[PDB]
């Protein structure tokens, strides 16, 4: 997240690190929102290297022991069968990770509420993204868990050609591109909370940002909507 805060460390509780193995350590690569006890909701595009995941609930600083973590494995992976990794704008960048163990609820572990079947946010409706990406274009992780504050901007004026034109479909959601904030490497995966009869809902699956840069005016981080997916996320988890 680039112009991102510091979260408060019990503010968005079913953010999750999904981690690789490299080498003896672990290393984050995505963000995903905790949405049953033992699944996870993620970017496709996240999973197609052929690695060793695992989930780490109840985190916010990857370089300290926060005391609050929960380690579990990745024991099943289904990606959307319509995802093309070599057309992230096609869309259907979501997948869902079963995880080897029920993870434990408390104030740093909790299930991600999902907007209902169909919702669609209003032009510049409040939102966060989440997530330990980079903090700089070209950067680094951040330490800390951070938020950054990127209303909606509705698909007549995503898809207008000053912002993304085509590329934007109607199954994403776009948020920012004022371009001091968004979304950065690292924080593919997870959530766009989105305050909603006030409460917080996820609406967002970080997606992609642009080639020439993560805070570019006029390309706004775009994200999966959440809202065209519920079916396909209650059909996966009934089957599994
Ligand atoms: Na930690």
């Amino acid at each position: 997240v680039v112009g991102g805060t510091e979260a408060q460390r019990n503010s968005w509780p079913s953010q999750i690190s999904l981690q690789y193995r490299s080498g003896s350590s672990w290393a984050h690569t995505c963000g995903g929102t905790l949405i049953r006890q033992n699944w996870v909701m993620t970017a496709a595009h996240c999973v197609d290297r052929e690695l060793t995941f695992r989930v780490v609930v109840g985190e916010h600083n990857l370089n300290q022991n926060n005391g609050t973590e929960q380690y579990v494995g990745v024991q099943k992976i289904v990606v959307h069968p319509y995802w093309n990794t070599d057309d992230v704008a096609a869309g259907y960048d979501i997948a869902l990770l079963r995880l080897a163990q029920s993870v434990t609820l408390n104030s740093y572990v909790q299930l991600g509420v999902l907007p209902r079947a169909g919702t669609i946010l209003a032009n510049n409706s409040p939102c966060y993204i989440t997530g330990w990406g980079l903090t700089r274009t070209n950067g680094q992780l951040a330490q800390t868990l951070q938020q950054a504050y990127l209303p909606t901007v509705d698909y007549a004026i995503c898809s207008s050609s000053s912002y993304w034109g085509s590329t934007v479909k109607n199954s994403m959601v776009c948020a920012g591109g004022d371009g001091v904030r968004s979304g950065c490497q690292g924080d593919s995966g997870g959530p766009l909370h989105c305050l909603v009869n006030g409460q917080y809902a996820v609406h967002g699956v970080t997606s992609f940002v642009s080639r020439l840069g993560c805070n570019v005016t006029r390309k706004p981080t775009v994200f999966t909507r959440v809202s065209a997916y519920i079916s396909w996320i209650n059909n996966v988890i009934a089957s599994n």
